[PDB]
């Protein structure tokens, strides 16, 4: 078969969200997701993508990823990347579709049918989470703080404020509760320590992006001090990035967004790798319903996959943009059934949303 | 003053090119520019920056320089790093205007009043640069077998043919012409180290790009090998990824373009960095114009500049686009007079191109 | 413009202190300062400096810090360092006043308008101070102790009694203060490890100086044990002796002295390169008025400034000096307004300092 | 005993040098000497040294070094340490004078008798110099070069023509004649790599000063490179300059100047530790008469002395400002007989040069 056109959809009720539709000559139409920047990764698909994939065999994946590496912007979470992510998550579709396979059996197997889940006042919330049977939460209450200071200083009496939501968990559940805590890239590597070497009495799971991703060696110093392996990093793009992270010697719990890092393609590769190093993945999602969906399918096949996050009660307009969803049960998170990722657009979604599409085709590139 | 627009600039003759022009309540209007995915980068300037700097002092050039910084897509030379390259560039040429002093000035000064520059059959071209008082040159002669085989190998009746232009140019001129070897990025390592090894008979200068830039601790064992410094690289954003290149301990000529790697605010960071490192420092030309003079204004400050690339008499349609021009007389360029970058858009360009506008202002954002 | 004459002024009431004023053609002074050995570093600069700049132009500012390297006594902070440190104040100071802007704009923008302040019985001393909006005080209780030993040795009564300020300070105010510990570089490796572990109950916030700074790669040892980051170090000069405290992996809170380490020149620079590394930058002040504001404009502007240490209540002699200062309101500090620096020395200085000044010109050269 | 007056002297002929005299209640007169910034260094004599060291006992040696070490300006060749250096080596001269022995007994004995010393058309130079039994020489014809691009750059004719002293000397004696490169640390990294690399063929003894001394581990580069054993360096000062220096792993031939670097009491130490590393010791002269001696007794002391370097028919002037010099003889330098150097000033030098003197002593500190 043969790519026909390239659709793009963005709703005005969630300005974050894109969806990259790649259809074919057989009507098999695949589903891609991004997040961030929206209208520009759109711009990317049509100016940069569509002229290079029209008419193309979506079936040679890996090929098509190697096609789209940029000459600019490649080993990043930037916009390139991004839409070459949603465009190989959408591949991934297909090649299900066309094979009536779900994903995770094309990645090499169903090695668990289900995976343990995590969500992001706080002493009920603990309580709430554990009696529906999750037992991890990721709470990230030095943002405020960093925000203040550029990142650059936390005061002694802020410090102790911000650890006031691990007291009171603890307090609450005691050790029957992980705790990860997300820094969101916002902080110098001196606060950052002072703030990890703080949080040492509060037996803290992980510590997710503490500084900014950009040169990895400072990571080292970081892990030095830090009770709580590094989580790194959504932020991170393609399997160079994460040779560089697992070079440092620092590397920890190997965080990673299908949508971002070059798509399934990209991650599959990074968490064999992390595999290697005896670390686990753990792939990034609370974006959107198809990045949720596929990071599930990764999440299933790897078996290092440790937990895959979602969405507390995704009740949510989620349930309106496509036809089914991941199911949690008991604090675990499985597949929707069917061949590729088990769910398309929701019928008729300009009924909900506010729709705007585009496309191209072998007339417009 | 306050900006109040954000325009950006298309020409339908030059696909590659966007202009950035920031307008302020005072009328000072500066002028940036970027090259490649100009659709793409257009709409990131008006999604991303518009919002974050309507209303903001231009003059505060580090503090926008961090404020646009992203969550994604940082340490790169994607979109938005291109976007905010051109934003930059044109806050340098407000910052000129508003205090009458050219862009070298602001950077510390004229540290000279002209540099040498260099230009990308090969003995016949040799001969003529020579004589127009251009003493070096740079040839990328292997791209086309790198594209046979994606970079993974070359044969060496294959190497051999692309080793011809060094030995006609040689046979030419001697040892009058520096011969710089570009190779975009465009090989792995073995092969790379292998053409690097074929090269030494001809007293090549350095070694442009010779692998791809996405995990650099590959160069280590480049430059083992290497008879030539490597030079790398304009492919790299910000400082943060030439802190990494200089870890390697393989770093040679430290290559940049302003409007890829962070504006003329990272470059001129990046260059007194690697002045520490005892390295020089290359500007990136050959794109547009605006690029071009900049870079020029930069290579006129740094005590470490070497060599300000430029385009082979750019009577091209650059004229067409801009009020002047950098001059080169014997080999060496120089920027225009005045303040800020010394140019402003042609005056009605609208006669000589096909020129399309986008417009943000306090009522679009 | 041209310099035309260089002029030295020192005061015998203060006899640490030198100023430096530059004069041009078009009649704007420069003026600068510098800190110790004041009349070697006034001989420097006739015998050195004057012969190379009289008749150049003042506004090539990274061109003169570049001529005046010396072939002897460059990478450290001895009176040749010190005379061109004062000397390239001065350009800044002129530059700013040429183009009607505070040097923290000529610098790349007033990233902040002002920045938070320190200063140098304990728990009295940090009560008035936090009344007064100051957080962070600096002390040195272990100079008497190191004096009797030559840094060799600290027993354990004489650690005990030096840990004294720091109980005394903790029962005042708690988690409130930042307390700083300066040594002065008195301390050999040994002791000085023995007292960063017996600091660790005291939550100290940086310790400054703590070996001597002449082989860096000690400092690895240090940070191994120390419950505080490094400061390092206002004794070191030029950005090459800050590369080297940064390959060390050892680097904390980069310190400098911008009258002792190259002037604005050298220290933007080292900032710069500090904020590559992650790390932020604190300049050194309580010597002369001249360096707390210029100190404090490079405060304002580089990105990663933590901190700007000043005198308490500096109702002193400076006011007899200069014809302004920078203002503190609230523990924050700010610079006076006006181009260049935005201070003079006083007019008829000599009617409260018994006054010596020393002139060059093109005819005493 | 003990230290009355200090005595600077200078002369109009010579501005470069400066002796300094130490005075004792015994009558006892050391004489020292260093070179660059006579008057600056003069007036630290006076500032500095002299309020410390007037009623002290001269013999504590190594105690008044570590007495006078600065706060600033340590681990350096600035004034203070040069300064420092002339004080030292003249409290060696009262020691031996004290106790009838020459200083290279005071050392810890002659280890030999004389030493093989080097010199500074290169053809017939060289042919000279080996007739009267002188079989090394050293040249610096890369100076114009660098001079020109600020050693950034040299083009390939320079470079050529760089090279034709050593195709002279070599075609004129051969192998009779070891060629040291002398580079004044006038090159970028770089290009001090290139033209290292093109000396291949000459049989080069030494490169020396290739790069600015600054960061050192940049010598790692260079000597992954050189053909020769890298000479580092006259321009570093003190023992921990010289540990880093070693630490970097390319140390070579290990030069200091005594009068730059701490004295013979940091010199002595110096090449001790070279030993240590199986490196040789080659301490620098061709400044004044008292440097030449004072260093020719180190070099007849140290095991690990490879070379005393000494001036041309030293017929000089040299013999009007001393009362005995050392002696060459068929290409090996001695010491001057006697306790001490081996010489004082010239009786009545006022008659041959125009004589500055200043004094301190108990009344004028
Ligand atoms: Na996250
Ligand atoms: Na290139
Ligand atoms: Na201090
Ligand atoms: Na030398």
């Amino acid at each position: 078969m043969k790519i026909t056109k390239l659709e793009t959809v963005r709703v005005a009720e969630r300005t974050n969200l894109l969806w990259v539709l790649v259809h074919t000559d057989e009507g098999i139409t695949g589903l891609g997701e991004t997040f961030f920047g929206a209208e520009t990764v759109e711009t990317y698909v049509h100016e940069y993508i569509a002229p290079r994939v029209i008419g193309r065999d979506p079936l040679q994946i890996d090929l098509l990823a190697q096609d789209l590496v940029g000459y600019l912007g490649f080993r990043s979470s930037g916009a390139e990347v991004r839409g070459n992510s949603a465009f190989d998550i959408a591949l991934w579709d297909i090649f299900g579709k066309a094979t009536n396979q779900p994903i995770a059996q094309l990645l090499g197997g169903f090695s668990r049918r289900e995976i343990r889940t995590y969500n992001t006042r706080a002493d009920e919330l603990a309580h709430s989470l554990l009696e529906d049977g999750i037992t991890a939460m990721k709470i990230w209450p030095f943002d405020a703080a960093a925000e203040k200071t550029r990142g650059q200083y936390i005061s002694m009496p802020d410090l102790k404020s911000a650890l006031e939501p691990f007291e009171k968990i603890r307090k609450a559940v005691g050790d029957k509760m992980d705790i990860m805590v997300e820094f969101h890239s916002m902080w110098q590597l001196l606060p950052a320590m002072q703030i990890a070497k703080a949080l040492t009495p509060y037996q803290t799971f992980w510590h997710e992006d503490p500084i900014k991703m950009d040169s990895l060696s400072s990571l080292t110093r970081y892990a030095a001090v830090s009770p709580a392996p590094i989580s790194a990093s959504e932020t991170l793009g393609s399997r160079w990035a994460f040779r560089d992270l697992l070079e440092t010697g620092a590397a920890g719990v190997v965080m990673l967004d299908i949508s971002w890092c070059g798509g399934l393609s990209e991650a599959r590769k990074i968490a064999s790798m992390a595999e290697a190093w005896h670390l686990p993945v753990a792939p990034h999602n609370c974006t959107g319903p198809v990045v949720l969906c596929a990071s599930t399918h990764l999440s299933l096949n790897a078996p290092n996959a440790l937990v895959q996050e979602s969405v507390r009660a995704f009740k949510t307009w989620y349930r309106d943009l496509v036809t089914a969803l991941p199911e949690v049960k008991n604090g675990m998170i499985t597949v929707p059934p069917g061949a590729g990722l088990g769910m398309e657009l929701h019928p008729d979604i300009e009924k909900t949303f506010t729709v705007s599409r585009r496309f191209s085709d072998a007339a417009s590139i």
